[PDB]
């Protein structure tokens, strides 16, 4: 998260660590065994870390719970980034408390002009590398379909929508793929792509998750 703001330990308590020796992931725990994340954040050997601030130090909250299963999205495209969304089943269920609890699925599309909370441990820096240890939110709204596609002629689908400032200076980043976009209290976005991070005219485009309730429900109900 680039120009974000600390979070304060567990108050975001969907927020997930996709940890395989070391952090590369976030994701949101939509239920007490089931975390969503992006496509492209795929690869064997995930261990789910829960109830995470500091992701560095263990400091007493924290649940970690191996995946049993990955189930990238049958359409999803890793060239052009459509339909970047995986199911991620824990192993045991995760106990839930006030520092470890699910966000609900959307029932409709958020509005352009919503103001959303974005989180993760990604890079904090536009040119340059820093990682954070403790988790990183960010404010932002979500930007029109015109002025996302006009960023990004030519690569925008039904299933993507853009967030942030076109003035640059505050945007998700790298490592912070495949975490959560909170509007209204649900899980609106994951975090997808974006040419570079926090660049002028160049926002943060997120995988549009109510496209994906009706998979999300049936692939639950079945594994
Ligand atoms: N929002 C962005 N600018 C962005 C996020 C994650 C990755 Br990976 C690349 C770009
Ligand atoms: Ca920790």
């Amino acid at each position: 998260i680039v120009g974000g703001y600390t979070c304060g330990a567990n108050t975001v308590p969907y927020q997930v660590s996709l940890n395989s020796g070391y952090h590369f992931c976030g994701g949101s725990l939509i239920n007490s065994q089931w975390v969503v994340s992006a496509a492209h954040c795929y690869k064997s050997g995930i261990q789910v870390r829960l109830g995470e601030d500091n992701i560095n130090v263990v400091e007493g909250n924290e649940q970690f719970i191996s995946a049993s299963k990955s189930i990238v999205h049958p359409s999803y495209n890793s060239n052009t980034l459509n339909n970047d969304i995986m199911l991620i089943k824990l192993k045991s269920a995760a106990s839930l408390n006030s520092r470890v609890a699910s966000i609900s699925l959307p029932t409709s599309c958020a509005s352009a002009g919503t103001q959303c909370l974005i989180s993760g441990w990604g890079n904090t820096k536009s040119s340059g590398t820093s990682y954070p240890d403790v988790l990183k939110c960010l404010k932002a709204p979500i930007l029109s379909d015109s002025s996302c596609k006009s960023a990004y002629p030519g690569q925008i689908t039904s299933n993507m929508f853009c967030a942030g400032y076109l003035e640059g200076g505050k945007d998700s980043c790298q490592g912070d793929s495949g975490g959560p976009v909170v509007c209204s209290g649900k899980l609106q976005g994951i975090v997808s792509w974006g040419s570079g991070c926090a660049q002028k005219n160049k926002p943060g485009v997120y995988t549009k998750v109510c496209n994906y309730v009706s998979w999300i429900k049936q692939t639950i109900a079945s594994n």
